[PDB]
């Protein structure tokens, strides 16, 4: 048999019939519900902690467990990812992965509207999240072996990997459209990041699936490590509570928003390039091989910290990564039509939002905009809501449907052009005015509603602009000319660049 099949008392009987017949030690394993699957992941120190005080019996115990057919690596699971090839995962990670909370990521397109411009970009958050987890694992392993003085444990590594896996837990339908266009527009009062949803959903994941006990049984300390995991995804003398200041570098793996160099970017760069038809100059594996924890000393009292570093000549590599970042952003992410589709889906969602009910915990109904408040409602919120609306028989959604039908028949708002501000920029709060301005700027009646203005924001490491697109809803030729020249005049008026 496998140890997977063994209940805790089966393990206890195995322990007994192998020579450990003392009630207290059996009580340990009965108490912690240590099913068989955990056995090959047990340590001398783990057995010490669990509470066997026999300096010799720990060794005997581990010998007994070693003599079994099945080993540690024999319980790891192998994914075959077209980006990273095959991928080993520690069973705990699988247990996190095999939950509604996480499986839900299979039903959210990574590039959202992108799929409707790049037919290759059919990929969802799920596979990318797996990827990120794996990469996190890779970098932390590499640093662990190159520098054993770092005292980096299995615990730490798994926490980093789980943070990796679960960073994108809280993305809404069509990914960044939802949190970047829909929510800000539907709930202007509330500031919301997909990360907030990520950590909330992680909490909901482990609580729904009761994985805390499992985490404990595989040698994690839920109380500390969950806070560590959360902190890695979210953020904040030493601010963090998850780990001591001495292990600061660990926080630079999963989400390094400081200098924008993390494994999330690596994975989705590679993946998105794989699916788009672009190819990525940035070789992360050679960032990893050239990676070192290093001691940085800057005086502000002198501040000495352990940061992740790359050799001096891996600066040319970083030139690529930031080019690939822009390369992708320029061509694909802020693609004029992809964004148009995101805008139209947003518009549909907005006009669908009042009528669509989505049940959460205890079956309380939530609107599309408020599902973010309850994870068990949010768990049911996916891209599929697109098709639910489109196919709904309710005549209240005529408005929302009609937009979705237009998306289906490629009857999209036509893109008049792009422009740049010569000096200054547009205040985040100034936006709602812009469609009025463009409409009223005359060179046919053209309402403020007929126009959409899309504002786009272009956007250390240690060694050892604004784009404005205008779209018009009215698609007929006369109005098209009128709108075009309206746009040009608006550009001239605000002293903007020559339109595209
Ligand atoms: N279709 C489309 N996708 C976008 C746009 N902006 C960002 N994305 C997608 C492209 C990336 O594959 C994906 C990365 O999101 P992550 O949650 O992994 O990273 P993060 O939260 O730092 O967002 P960011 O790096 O700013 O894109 O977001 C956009 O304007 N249009
Ligand atoms: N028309 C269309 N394009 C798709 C589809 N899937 C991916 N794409 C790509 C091919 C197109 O080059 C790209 C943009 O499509 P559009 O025809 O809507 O571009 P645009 O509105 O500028 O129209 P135009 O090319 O000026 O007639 O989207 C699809 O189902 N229909
Ligand atoms: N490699 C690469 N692919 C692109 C680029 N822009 C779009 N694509 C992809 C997505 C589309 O499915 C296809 C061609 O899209 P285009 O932007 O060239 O034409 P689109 O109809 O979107 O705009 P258009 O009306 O022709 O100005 O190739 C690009 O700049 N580089
Ligand atoms: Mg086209």
């Amino acid at each position: 048999t496998d140890l997977r099949t063994w209940e805790p008392e089966d393990v206890c009987s195995f322990l007994e019939n192998r020579g450990f017949r003392e009630k207290k030690v059996l009580d340990i394993f009965r108490d912690n519900k240590i099913a068989g699957s955990f056995l090959p992941f047990l340590d001398e120190d783990r057995l010490e902690d669990l509470g066997v005080s026999s300096l010799e019996e720990r060794k005997k115990m581990i010998e007994c467990i070693q003599q079994l057919s099945q080993s540690r690596i024999d319980l790891m699971k192998v994914f075959n990812d077209p980006i990273h090839g095959h991928i080993e995962f520690h069973p705990l990670l699988i247990r996190i992965i095999d939950t509604p909370q996480f499986q839900r990521l299979r039903y959210i397109k990574q590039l959202g509207g992108g799929y409707y411009v790049f037919p290759g970009a059919s990929h969802n958050r799920f596979e990318h999240s797996l990827g990120v987890g794996y990469l996190a694992g890779c970098l932390v392993r590499a640093l662990a072996e190159k520098q054993p003085e770092l005292q980096i444990s299995e615990r730490d590594i798994l926490c980093v990997q789980i943070a990796g896996l679960c960073r994108n837990l809280g993305h809404g339908p069509f990914s960044h459209m939802f949190d970047g266009r829909f929510i800000p527009r539907a709930r202007p009062e509330k500031k919301w990041k997909h990360e907030q949803g990520s950590i909330e959903m992680f909490e909901h994941l482990v609580n729904s699936n009761e994985l805390k006990l499992v985490m404990k049984n595989y040698g994690l300390v839920p109380e500390e490590d969950i806070t560590f995991i959360k902190e890695q995804i979210m953020g904040p003398l030493w601010p963090y509570k998850g780990r001591p200041a001495t292990k600061s570098f660990l926080y630079e793996i999963v989400s390094n928003k400081r200098n924008g160099i993390d494994v999330d970017k690596w994975d989705y760069f590679a993946r998105d390039c794989h699916h788009l038809g672009i190819q990525n100059n940035f070789d992360y594996k050679r960032f990893i091989k050239f990676a070192r924890i290093c001691e940085v000393e800057y005086k502000v009292y002198i501040r000495k910290v352990k940061h992740i570093c790359s050799r001096e000549k891996e600066v040319g590599n970083l030139y690529d990564m930031f080019h690939t970042r822009n390369c992708l952003h320029r061509r694909a992410y802020q693609h004029k039509i992809s964004n148009l589709i995101d805008i139209m889906i947003t518009d549909a969602f907005l006009k669908a939002d009042p009528y669509v009910e989505i049940t959460g915990t205890a079956g309380k109904k939530f609107r599309i905009s408020t599902a973010i408040d309850d994870m068990e409602a949010f768990t049911k919120l996916t891209d599929n809501i697109f098709l639910e609306v489109l196919h709904s028989t309710d005549p209240q959604l005529s408005e929302a449907q009609s937009i979705l039908r237009n998306i289906e028949c490629r009857n999209l708002y036509k893109y008049l052009g792009e422009t740049q501000p010569k000096r200054e920029k547009i205040r985040k709060e100034e936006y709602e005015r812009l469609p009025q301005e463009v409409a009223k700027a005359k060179p046919v009646e053209l309402k403020a509603e007929d126009f959409i203005v899309d504002v786009i924001n272009v956007d250390r490491v240690h060694f050892y602009e604004q784009l404005i697109r205008v779209y018009c809803k009215k698609k007929d030729g006369k109005s098209l000319d009128a709108a075009g020249k309206h746009f040009v005049q608006w550009c001239a008026l605000r002293d903007f660049t020559k339109p595209q």
